[PDB]
């Protein structure tokens, strides 16, 4: 498989799949970054496996099923939801995000203009703020944050943890193929009033990464133990990309414990 070669040996996929995904250039202290997790290309088994789970024509069936599940409880949910979107994007067009804020309940949307799939790094400041204002209803490259480590189902899971002890906890989920990175500039407009948690998937960032497929039923069974290893017991969600497939099948199962969904460029069944 040369589609293959190119992702894990030539690291297409950082060097220039990422890159369309923002419509600023970004610069290369930020992209060194998102290299730091994948400079060993044995290390890069979830760049390749991410895109190949994606719901597309009905394949693969576990993860259609899975998301098409979690798309009919978003919509019967009465659960708070911020939906931000951009032009062109990437997952999402801009009809169909704005279509979709009508259907949903309790759904409050946000254009926020120049946009690919990297939301946080073309405009975090709308992002972070009308997150705060949100939040009561209910740039930087570098990464400024103490790292906290806790262990889960045998491996070791980096995360980020600042804001008050108190409250409810938001809890921040990246995808493919980020890390809390991609918060880095989004944390800080929420940190001062509620719990700020962003980790990083299992094989990813900081984060321990054994010899796994990397499907989509590992990250769940490493964030499910993740969100019980801290303790958490309601949370609202600020979800993104696959982080939005973890998030959004994890609210299905425990919708009680949810008090709030933020998210943008999310994962759904793609026909074509």
């Amino acid at each position: 498989d040369v589609g293959r070669k190119l992702i894990i040996d030539q690291n297409v996929f950082i060097e220039g799949t990422l890159p369309m995904g923002v419509v600023r250039p970004l610069t290369e202290v930020e992209m060194d970054h998102y290299r730091e997790p994948f400079l060993n290309p044995v290390d890069r088994e979830p760049l390749w496996r991410f895109p190949n789970e994606l719901p597309i024509a009905g394949e693969p069936a576990n993860i259609v099923a899975l998301v098409e599940e979690y798309m009919d409880w978003l919509h019967q949910s009465p659960v708070p939801k911020l939906l931000f979107w951009g032009t062109p994007g990437v997952l999402i067009p801009p009809a169909e995000a704005a279509r979709l804020a009508k259907s949903l309940p309790n759904c409050k949307a946000v254009d926020i203009g120049p946009g690919l799939n990297l939301l946080q790094e073309d405009n975090p400041d709308l992002i972070g703020s009308e997150i705060a204002r949100w939040l009561s209803t209910l740039i930087g490259t570098g990464f400024p944050f103490d790292p906290h480590y806790v262990e889960v189902l045998g491996e070791r899971m980096h995360y980020v943890d600042v804001g008050p002890r108190d409250g409810t906890p938001v809890l921040f989920l990246h995808g493919n193929p980020t890390s809390s990175y991609v918060w880095r500039n989004i944390i800080p407009h929420v940190a001062p009033t509620h719990r700020c948690i962003a980790p990083d998937l299992i094989g990813m960032g900081k984060s321990d990464k054994p010899d796994l497929g990397y499907f989509f039923d590992d990250h769940v069974r490493f964030m499910d133990a993740f969100i019980e290893a801290l303790g958490l017991e309601e949370v609202v969600l600020v979800i993104h990309d696959w982080g939005s497939a973890l998030g959004f099948h994890w609210a299905k199962r425990n919708p009680e414990r949810v008090k709030g969904i933020a998210f943008m460029e999310f994962i759904r069944p793609i026909p074509t």
